[PDB]
């Protein structure tokens, strides 16, 4: 009548019989140890850089226990509920016999966070002189309050490596001379083994490991305010934005979708000239047309005024800044702060010829516009040259975010007075000692050859994944991601539970852009974020 | 000497001579056996309607472990703090030998939450047939991290049912063909026993289960911004309200006790004409009177105009929109968007008859009334019967709340620009695929006849609890609440870690109002709240 | 085939492999033994202060049998309907080897009620000394008429304690010499076991114990004739009140729901001047609006006089009595004894601004207003802003309640001639040596400044229950309720079979108002309610 898990009319199959030997005995071609090629060797969880700069104390690696360590264990957890057991570790430094410096590691018990101080060293540790050749293997025991910790669980028995004895070389002279590269290899403990398993494609009621956010490679980064990939990194006192912005609670900060699509909107022929905006065909916000930029106009002005720019132009790279030349009316371009789009055109009532595509987010008052930091149904903007008749409707909409209007050295959306708030503009005041950041981006200009920057709040892949999965992260806790280039410069970014990024540095600029990036888990918000620049 | 909680010198009844074997016969009266008869039989829990139009794979019992299941246990649990073991679950269906179909059974371990997808089945399961008249009874074994489960632990083992194979029926065709019901009973497992006996009155260090907010019954509900019972729902993309709104941590952006009572304020007789600006008398918010309304006038209007028009009465319902026509108008009447309210006049020195009251919150420089959005002890205006130039001062006493000024079809509290914040702006965007709601209430008007309503954020009774209690909820798990009309329609509502109402439908409609609710528990906001409405 | 409430085909957990002997260790976590630990230890019940000035023979524990004693039992009893057996009672005193005195113990059989006289002792008793450090523990054997005791049976075996021999102390003299305390614990007897298991939600054929009326706390109490919290007691010989007053059989002489909400009535615009006589809109009393005030004008007064005097303001407190002097007067002002109340005006056709409201209940023949005592849909007058002779009709909407007209120091509702009956006249005379009370509330006034109060019959929360519940009480046994201030003062209040409040003192006085109450049960009204007040 019923159907207990696995049972029922069994039969094998026609001339079917899996009769060992041919199976089992087909193992001969291997020499296999057990059903765990896992516990047998180690992998490369990661490698840290050690330079003649950092001073005796600063911790170099602060990893916490959990399958996230060894990759195969990692690649398996995607099938289980919780784990248990220790993890054998082997690490070694790849330095040169000309160097000099000791290093020690310690197994910090669950519940405490190390401190960049020598005293913290007094504890059963393992030295490792820079000259050491044969690597050293020790174990990370599973000291656990519970019977087993399931996937997440932050309070694991963490490991750590700090500078026991400053590393120096008998060759001073230059700046950040050099250093050596260290590496940590993990091996699944002999007493480690998972436990109950997960039902494929299920969601962990307590969030997943946030570590997976941004691309482990610069190249295909790109922002959210705009599609152009990240150009540089900029730091400021405060950071505000919302449109292509998402949060850990997946709160719709803005009104657009996690990606980029051609803004398409119908409109009515204002019977005048520059026509009436407001419709919003393909959008998930009553009115507010997903895709509209966070920028508007700063000074109320008329859409009328052809040919403005500065002066003649051609005398490019003419270090401006005003004060006080009289010839190149720097700034003004009649109607700046605009959004040039590749529009389709209208249609319906027929006869026409593309063009147009100059928008903003203000308000329609015949010949004037006048801004507003508040965006509602009837606030979008456009431009035209679709001569009036009987006044037909349903336009051929569409257009794409392409250009802006050469204001000045102002990186797009550099001020609150510019940000098109929808309801609540989420900012970000420094935490602990760290400072918020921004993602510099490029944006094509309109009158000039090529120019102007744009401030982005978060990488596209960030917003993307942030609006789908669910990663539980404490309130006052970050998200440790190590970014690096090629020269040797390395720092961290701790994502905020609000969707922002932080760093603990004063200023950086000149770096081999072809970067890379990983994640070292997540630490508190107060503690800073060491780094290496200059 | 001392003595334990039972020891002591006994004496035995006086005429209780005979203070023994009496219950001898009494025992027969009820032929009862084990003093734990409930720990034996089965109690009903819930049942669902399995329809033939229900596509393969679809959850039916997200039910989770915890004494909250069986009512007896749940009741008894009130006396302990510790529970452990499993709970048996007997349930079956009444299938006809004709039908065909199979149901699946799966024991989901703690920390994971079941998804309404198919993949769930690529997990060890137990098939189940519609014909089987024999009711199945298995157990949900308790796998635990700790030793004993704290009463509130909402993260435990769980069991679920999903439609393996559709429900087929030999006489298909049109409409919702058919579909039989399925019940589910419960009995405390054998190995289920409590543990810690709490002393009556002691206070628990954590917080009770949030499944006790909304009252099971539509009757007594009533808005939190206005004392009228709710009569509808508002499917919106954004929600905002601070006044009388409470957080989950018992905090409140608001400025008033979770109840509706008369507002008593003392205003200094201006001697000249109408004044306003009168500080409260006794409230838990320095200056800002507890109970003082919400929004403010949406324009720099002045205080005057007798029965200022808004034209055409008797011309009932030729109304709504933008004044409908030239002759007929939709809004002006000077003191528009004003909160009407009976009011008892003080008298100070002398002169009688209450007389007026028209209030709001804004700056009263001169005989003007510009609107302030930021609320401080300096923006509490009104209208009066001051009179006589001796400059007699400190007029009035109290005033209540009756109506407002007919601003068309504007369900009060639909725009940030109109809601008054004390400093912060409590709100919520569309978390997950879920949308935020309000509670379409009803607010009488004056000049007209009787009409228009207003939103609402928390069902009053809720806020009431929020402020008087202290619970525990995952900042990513709502508070599943079931709602059901008088037909069949039913949907779920959730509670934000902040305290808002959410829905899993893009639009809900008309339904018989003899409504009644219930409580399920908590589910990652990342999942939609299913519903059989529309 | 069929199946009993437990039978069925078992399946056993899925991964519950391991669905056994786990609680093995969990059991240790709390080293608990019998699942009925309460059926073992002793729980506190109450304790009293035995003073050396307490004359020979004086009751101290009228405590009676029934699971209402011990809290655990009392709680558990919520799940049954049947109880039997006895209850052990351990209690003792902390006497000093110096003191001398003896206490008596007597087991009073059912059907009799102990009197505070000496003769009680000419009954088999158990002497008890103050020195005995050993706490005594005897049992109150259950002698019963029936087989099993219905939950509500208030007539059972009982035990009591009386001061056999005064409390002597070698250092007598002045003041309340001294006196030690005495405690009393409770433990369910062995032979005590329940019997009938009630099904959750079923409704009991009788009624719960009346010890659940008054809220234990003075805070939320509030009068039933007026929504203000009580602040004093009135020792009177007679009491009368029908409006919002409920009987014990759930009947009510009244005409309004046990709650306070706005009063909505529709009055037909008289066209001439003020009118009145407006029938309600939606109330559970044909005509007579639910919520409409209580008394009526004590004289054939007319409707007129603006800020009609009652002379001298600023001449604060030179007031009270009979106008105090010629110049200074105490009462006239035309519409005296009128209920003030804010009110929202309808509008019908047109014309604005609420404006007035002054009501009561009487016949409105002509522009006069003679008082009727008998209330019918023909006596509901008011004051208005009718105006314009087109004879525009059916004016107003609602009005609340704020004040009344300063009729001197007349605590409203102190004379039959002033209270309005619907037909019957609910009241109560001094039953037994006990006297009836009221609940001195507080009602704001207008013309003056702020003052005067008004009585009250049932603490609102009471009536509330009365109407929504259904109990059982002997038409000769009150509902003993203990009241206590913040010092030591305490007295008892009773509930009449009709629903009134009684007291056993000839006069009560001032006492710290951080009051709180309790419930004892029932006692023949023929006995005085002792108290340690004054």
């Amino acid at each position: 009548s019923i159907t207990t898990p696995e049972q029922g009319t069994t039969v094998g199959g026609v001339i079917a019989e899996p009769s060992v030997q041919m199976s089992a005995a087909a193992d001969m071609a291997t020499g296999k140890s057990v059903d765990s090629e896992w516990e047998a060797f180690f992998s490369f969880h990661t490698s840290v850089n050690w330079s003649t700069s950092e001073t005796q104390g600063k911790i170099l690696f602060k990893q916490s226990l959990g399958p996230l360590l060894n990759p195969y264990l990692t690649h398996l957890a995607k099938l289980y509920v919780a784990w248990s057991g220790s993890i054998e570790v082997r690490f070694s430094i790849s330095g040169s016999g000309v160097f000099g410096g000791k290093l020690a590691a310690i197994v910090v018990p669950p519940g405490i966070e190390p401190i960049q101080s020598t005293s913290m060293l007094q504890y059963p540790h393992v030295l490792f002189d820079a000259r050491q050749v044969e690597p050293v293997i020790f174990t990370i025991p599973d000291l656990r309050s519970t019977l087993y910790h399931l996937m997440s669980d932050t309070d694991t028995t963490s490991l750590v490596i700090m500078i026991y004895n400053d590393l120096i070389n008998p060759y001073a002279n230059d700046s950040n001379s050099s250093g050596c590269i260290v590496t940590v290899e993990t091996k699944p403990g002999p007493d480690f083994k998972f436990h109950l398993l997960k039902p494929p494609g299920s969601m962990l009621t307590h969030g997943s490991v946030p570590c997976d956010l941004i691309p482990k490679s610069s190249s295909l980064w790109i922002g959210n305010r705009f599609w152009s990939d990240i150009t540089d990194f900029v730091i400021r006192p405060f950071v505000f934005q919302a449109n292509r912005h998402f949060d850990f609670n997946q709160e719709t900060a803005g009104w657009s979708t996690p990606r980029f699509r051609p803004i398409t909107v119908t409109i009515s022929q204002k019977e005048g000239e520059m026509l009436g905006i407001g419709v919003a065909t393909d959008y998930i916000v009553p009115g507010i047309p997903d895709g509209w930029p966070d920028t508007t106009i700063p000074n109320e002005l008329i859409p009328a005024g052809d040919y403005a720019i500065t002066n003649q132009s051609g005398n490019d790279i003419q270090t401006k800044e005003e004060y006080e030349s009289a010839m190149i009316i720097s700034n003004n371009t009649n109607f700046k702060s605009m959004y040039i789009c590749g529009s389709l055109q209208r249609a319906w009532g027929n006869k026409k010829v593309s063009n147009t595509a100059f928008i903003t987010t203000a308000t329609v008052k015949e010949n004037k516009l006048i801004p507003s930091n508040t965006i509602d149904q009837t606030k979008i903007a456009i431009f035209q040259d679709n001569h009036v008749n009987r006044d037909v409707q349903t336009s051929d909409d569409t257009l794409a975010l392409l250009g802006y209007t050469g204001i000045g050295e102002e990186a797009i959306g550099a001020d609150r007075e510019k940000v098109v708030r929808i309801g609540v503009l989420p900012e970000a005041g420094a935490r602990g000692g760290n400072h918020p950041i921004f993602y510099r981006n490029s944006m094509k200009l309109g009158y000039v050859i090529k120019s102007i920057d744009v401030f982005n709040s978060q990488i596209l892949h960030t917003s993307r994944q942030l609006s789908l999965n669910n990663y539980l992260l404490s309130p006052d806790s970050f998200a440790v991601y190590r970014i690096i280039d090629s020269n040797g410069s390395w720092f961290d970014i701790g994502i905020d539970s609000d969707g922002f990024s932080f760093v603990g540095v004063s200023s950086i600029g000149k770096l081999e852009f072809p970067l890379t990036a990983s994640y070292m888990g997540n630490q508190l918000a107060k503690i800073r974020l060491a780094s290496n620049i200059r």
